[PDB]
């Protein structure tokens, strides 16, 4: 039978995960939650997806608009095997006891503390670590991107320094600045480094910044090599690493805008680029240091990771069988 | 099957090319490119033959080992009509070539009315293009203004609209302004006369450019000659094709959420072919009607392009073509 | 000299504080701050006694070793009037506090009209505030509308203006939208009625927010009731105080260049106190006048607050105060 | 008094002209323009003689009623030195004209290293320009890197910095990207070798362009050769000229507030000639120092051009010039 899934928090990550779940033949979307009957709630219903009020506390918002719901999250928790928690950072921790009391497994997003789960997850890097687990944290958008390429060359990395040039807000978020400024994270290192280390063992330090863009994040990566490695070896490795794609600035891929245009060209749902983008020409080796630039489509790179986490937690399949299945259902040729 | 070709596989061209492949009374023969960039490779991957725009550009493709199906001259030999989606002003420069070839041609809104025998917006003056050889589909903004204004023209004594336009399309990263409002000092703006090439209406417009890439926005004022109520306008717009009412009260706070609606639909390139009208903005004060609409400039003109082909070849009547095109693109009403 | 205090050392607050400092008939007793940030340190550095906005804010200061000259309650005891520059809606909550202290108070444009006895724009209705206790200087945009509209009021039968607004001030990095246009679905916009609290005219306005920080832009259309020519309007604007004409032909393509003119003048905080009007935008078509103007929202209500003070304490005639304020701020004409 | 002419009254050009009129050992002979736009008028209003950058441009001022004092050649004959502030690449082109006229010449950062005899940053290699006829003050980004790195040069055996640049200056409204991050796929980028043109140090850089106009920001990592504490670095910066420390805790959340500091100063054009360093960003982890700084690209190289003039004309000793220049601009 199919694993019964519920999604708490039908937000930017949540609705995309819900969609992914509907594309799996071994999983069934029991329902999702919303805190208000806005256009997204109407869309879920329009899609035939049962809409549950996130809590009894939000029920009046629905009743007010005369928007019928299938119940509250408490009702949904009684009919699922696992809940994908896609609520605001920090809110996952608050929901955990509700999940434990209901006896259902739970997946939390990167916005939560490592604290929250038994293990942090990135399919291609530590799938087996989540086997049978009940609580798994799919790391954040930037952490996932960093892990995908760093993990592929971990054996050659002695130390890595990465600068996160982050977008200020997702395309659908119009209530957040900065309109015109660069906001640095003065804490050195940013949360990214240690977060990476909750998935793969590696010496890493990171620094982050926020700039006025909504498209994708960009990573400036520097690795001190403790073992021989050439430029071609690196493109070869990246060329063969799943959920990673090389883009040539020479073909016209000048910025994150053209990278996203590639996804729009594929006619992807929400222009989702599940794959981490690496500028081919940026991969260089000077002395014993490797350098390269990558981009992350933060609205969707963790989508495939949530699906695979589900397979590992229920021991539905081995690592590569799940990744390939997840990949095919989302159009990731990898 | 009407054989179609697209000269200029850019923002409009690639979306019109796609629309053609969804019409079973048509056949996409090929598209042109001036260089083998990632968009040329995409066309090829889609199985669409790509021709070098001109004999001049051939070496660019040869250099990269990118095999082409030929050049625009070769293409012109294989089509009944060419859809020209080259930069504004370049379409006129191509007209002679199309003339000699003996093929019908459709130009986009960036060309002067000069370039064609008539300007077009299906739901407004479809019949005016029946059998023509050269037709120009009006700009993204003119199309948006026409669609809603045409629906209430019988009540319109005078119209004044302000165009708050995006500064550059999302895939255009070489255009400012990054932080400023650029006014068009030519007043009245050229949008009004452009609307008058499609429908008879007293109109005046003014335009501005702001740092956004998503959608243009229009502020419309209409002096009424006949009484009309808020509900009347809502009912008319709800029964007007290729127009959609969005409620700020349901979360549509800005053009970003409007586009989010198209992304939720999983629309190709997040295309919102339809003009978006904020339901709450529709107000009547005295003898004046006010409303706000938004236009997704990357795609509102593509269904107009497909209907123009049907009219020019007299393949179908106005509403039959419109209905068929809408279905092919997922436009409900 | 009139004893002046300013509650709210923010965007408007610190600029009005500086303006007060330039008057030979006024004295700045102090400014209020809710926390010891770099702006509080600046005020202290300038020698401006800094008062904690409230009792419940003194801890933040003590925690940082920042000595304050007391609280708002203390400051009110030492002034004849306080310029309230707190966020919209807070002014109303502060009025009772001011009345109790028995001091006169000036409110900004973010407050409702009823918060004061009269609304105000020096060059329009200076006299209306003579000897008053509570006056509301209308918003940055309302002020821009009044200056230009007041000068042609006698020919205006009806006016429709569209406000294309900056999303956030340069110093405000916590507010969106990054990429979108957000319309105000309420028709009319709050601007029309606020203008009517200063000058009697028929007007309806609509507003939008776009991603820029520099200045707001107004699209103005005026239905005429008396003969008027373009030339007449230019001349009228060339002769109305606090309004300057800019030529696109000289390089003023957008609001960035308008602001660049203020930077070139070395204006404090790049303040452009005067309303900017694109000369080339002025045009009359039939019975309607059109023009485009820009407002530097950070400083255009500054000179108005000063004049408000003189009218309220009846310190001088309308034009003596205006000329006196203008000279102190470098205001051109 | 040395006679200075500025060729290219642009963003850097008009600000340097101002700086010179603020000096007591020099006089602005005139500036040049290609068209009589509003900036050309402003220069005239300031009483600055305006020369048409070239004869072929005279008609432009003739079509208008704009009287000019002549061409670039007429200016070259009345100066001891000319500050070239033309677009990058044009400086090299204009060099043969400066030579045939026998006048010293300073080029800006956009030009290639070979356009001058030595690249310059006053507080780092002032002496290197003493007496020379051709010197290029390095770019905004390199000046910022040099000022801070130079101060800890003796403790760094390796530096890696990432350049997060503003896409267009406040007054440049015809340049993107409006919404995107544009990378420099050439890595390391030209910034490192540019720095190496002023001070001797092992550095590698990478750059990016983002949708902002206010300031560039540098993410800096330094491999230490000698022990160094956070308090050590902070003290060094507090004692390094043309460098200022800012506290996020005091409200400096981003480049916008940093700029706001300059506006509060009522600084001309809101010029922040000094490099900004976020005090809280200074941290040492292992044998590595990390810190973040921001550069106001419109004004950062201004004081540098004034000092280069003194070095080239040997008018003063390193620190005497810098103190004087700093004084004239209100640096502190
Ligand atoms: N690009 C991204 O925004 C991104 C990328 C990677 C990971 N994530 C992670 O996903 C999680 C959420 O991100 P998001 O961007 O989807 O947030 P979001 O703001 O888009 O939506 C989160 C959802 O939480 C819902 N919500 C609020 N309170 C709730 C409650 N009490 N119960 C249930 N739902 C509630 C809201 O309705 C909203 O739909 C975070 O941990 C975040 O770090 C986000
Ligand atoms: N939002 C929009 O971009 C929009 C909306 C409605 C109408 N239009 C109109 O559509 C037309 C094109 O707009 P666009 O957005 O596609 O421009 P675009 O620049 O995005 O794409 C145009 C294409 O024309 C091709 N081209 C350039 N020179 C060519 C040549 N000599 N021969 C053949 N092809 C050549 C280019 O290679 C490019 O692929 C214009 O008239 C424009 O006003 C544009
Ligand atoms: N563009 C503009 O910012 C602009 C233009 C014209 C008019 N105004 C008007 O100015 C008035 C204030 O605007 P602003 O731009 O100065 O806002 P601001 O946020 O820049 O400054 C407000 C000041 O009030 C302070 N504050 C918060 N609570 C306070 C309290 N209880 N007491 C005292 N201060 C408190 C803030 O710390 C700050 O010092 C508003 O009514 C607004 O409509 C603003
Ligand atoms: N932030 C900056 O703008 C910045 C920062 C650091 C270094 N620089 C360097 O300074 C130089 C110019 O920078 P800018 O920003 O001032 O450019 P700018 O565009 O603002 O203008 C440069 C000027 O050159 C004049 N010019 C053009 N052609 C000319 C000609 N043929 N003869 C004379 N003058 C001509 C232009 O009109 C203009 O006034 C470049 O090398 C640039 O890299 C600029």
């Amino acid at each position: 039978m199919k694993v019964k899934v519920g999604v708490n928090g039908y937000g930017t990550i949540g609705k995309r995960v819900a969609y992914a779940v509907t594309k799996q033949d071994d999983m069934e979307l029991i329902g999702i939650t919303k805190t208000k009957p806005d256009f997204e709630a109407y869309r879920a219903k329009e899609l035939g997806i049962p809409v549950y009020a996130a809590s009894e506390e939000f029920i009046p918002r629905f009743e007010k608009e005369g928007f019928e719901v299938a119940g509250t999250l408490n009702d949904l928790l009684e009919k699922v095997d696992i809940i994908v928690d896609a609520t605001p950072g920090g809110i996952g921790a608050k929901n955990k006891p509700l999940y434990e009391k209901a006896g259902v497994k739970a997946i939390f997003q990167g916005g939560e503390k490592a604290d929250v789960a038994e293990v942090s997850f990135v399919a291609q890097a530590n799938y087996e670590a989540a086997l049978g687990k009940n609580y798994v944290r799919v790391v954040s958008c930037n952490t996932t991107g960093l892990v995908r390429t760093l993990s592929a060359i971990r054996e050659y990395a002695d130390y890595v320094y990465a600068v996160m040039i982050r977008r200020a807000a997702d395309p659908n978020d119009t209530k957040r600045g900065p309109i015109n400024a660069i906001k640095p994270t003065v804490e050195v290192p940013s949360h990214h480094g240690p977060d990476v280390q909750t998935v793969i063992p590696i010496n890493i330090e990171t620094m982050a910044f926020v700039v006025p863009t909504t498209l994708m994040h960009v990573h400036s990566v520097m690795v001190e090599l403790k073992k021989p490695l050439t430029k071609d070896d690196v493109i070869d490795i990246f060329e063969n690493t799943t959920r990673v794609l090389l883009f040539e600035k020479e073909k016209g891929f000048d910025s994150t805008a053209q990278i996203i245009e590639f996804a729009r060209d594929l006619h992807r749902e929400w222009n989702n680029l599940y794959e981490i983008a690496v500028w081919k020409e940026s991969i260089n080796i000077k002395g014993n240091r490797l350098f390269y630039i990558q981009a992350v489509h933060q609205e969707s790179d963790v989508i495939p990771e949530n699906i695979d986490a589900i397979r590992a937690m229920f021991e539905l399949a081995d690592k590569w069988d799940s990744i390939k299945k997840t990949n095919k259902s989302l159009g990731i040729l990898k």
